[PDB]
């Protein structure tokens, strides 16, 4: 059980969290960047982990996590647990089988949690008070669907994205010891919306160059031509999705 708790939290106590949920995700390496495991040859057993998300000793949540790709499946308070409409069918064979287990009438995606949320992650505040405020609204288990879906949108960018992501490691990093919330940047968002392709474009490359160029938006909303694993911006990838061995 990897935690993470709020109280008292330091840009080195979250780095360390992040670490840790990057050393259990790795499957591999491929070009020397970490991929995830490849979900057709990976053991049932092995496929889901929880992280704990702890505002006190008496306050905590769990997020379930899918490591083929490191999707927030599900979250646990308590004797009672939720699930993504669209979660892997195993995936409640393995996490909180000692709850209640639900059903959430949202799927997993971005485009079903902001529809839910009515907000796009552009609106949503991300930092340590947002999920402060979202781990104590998971265990209050407060039926308001919208905001399961804001929370689900915060937890998944300062957990699963960090993790893919060393750009958004840092920034959440810099919010923590800087006390200040931030909303996702273009370079963020762009990032979330392109992680499977720069996954596919690193693994799928002939010569350091992807089969096909994948288009990411830099800060100041620039189109930004990524065909190659020498590009500057592939350093940010911290976990790949697998796509396919060399
Ligand atoms: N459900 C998730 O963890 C998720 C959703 C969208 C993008 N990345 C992760």
């Amino acid at each position: 059980p990897i935690k993470f708790s709020t109280e008292g939290a330091t840009s080195q106590s979250y780095k360390q969290f992040i670490e840790a949920l990057r050393e259990r995700l790795r499957g591999g390496l491929i070009h020397d960047i970490p991929v995830l495991p490849d979900p057709t040859t990976l053991q049932e057993r092995n496929r889901y982990i929880t992280v704990e998300l702890s505002n006190s000793d008496t306050e905590s949540i769990e997020v379930g996590i899918d490591v083929t790709n490191a999707y927030v499946v599900a979250y646990r308070a308590g004797t009672q647990s939720h699930f993504l409409r669209d979660a892997p069918s195993s995936a409640s064979d393995y996490l909180f089988t000692g709850t209640d287990q639900h059903s959430l009438p949202f799927y997993g995606t971005y485009g079903d949690l902001e529809r839910w949320a009515h907000q796009s992650r552009q609106q949503i505040p991300l930092g340590l008070q947002a999920l402060t405020h979202g781990i104590s609204f998971f265990r209050s288990g407060g039926n308001d669907n919208e905001e399961k879906a804001r929370t689900l949108i915060v937890i998944i960018q300062m957990v699963a994205e960090a993790a893919r992501f060393r750009y958004i490691s840092n920034r959440v990093r810099v919010s923590i010891q800087t006390g200040t919330a931030f909303q996702p940047d273009a370079a963020m968002i762009s990032l979330e919306n392109n992680w499977d392709n720069l996954s596919r474009g690193v693994q799928e490359s002939v010569q350091d160059t992807f089969p096909n160029q994948v288009t990411l938006t830099n800060i100041r909303n620039e189109p930004v031509i990524v065909d190659s694993l020498s590009h500057p911006t592939v350093a940010v990838l911290a976990l790949m999705l697998f796509v396919c061995n060399p």
